[PDB]
RNA sequence: UGAAACUGUCCUUAGUGCAGAUCUUGGUGGUAGUAGCAAAUACUAAGAAGAGGAAAAAAACAUCUUAGAACUGAAGAGGAGA
């Protein structure tokens, strides 16, 4: 589980969806230490539906 | 170094000697990798093409298709004329 809120915490509005996708790319990396990070389709439509 | 013309003495002649004219024309510096590249709400994921996202996050990646999210808001960022 990501806790986004602490990432996007009076983060720049019209940055804010953007942002998550960075953050969650960043944590793959130091997780899995790959640099070849894919998001799936729905993954990135959900962060979107707001 | 350069590869085809030139020099010394005597007279004669003159478009004859430059550091300045905010001189004329051409070239080049320090400033300086500095000031900037900030109006018009806004981009993201997958794939294709390409030499052109690599990587100890080098955090950003132009074009096209699909999906998401959006703006002009019909006296329009639409469709047409002088």
């Amino acid at each position: 589980t990501i806790h986004m809120h602490a990432y996007l915490h009076k983060e720049s509005f019209k940055k804010r969806a953007p942002k998550a996708i960075k953050i969650i790319r960043f944590l793959a990396i130091k997780t899995m230490k790959t640099h070849v990070v894919k998001f799936d389709m729905g993954l990135n439509q959900f962060i979107w539906s707001q």
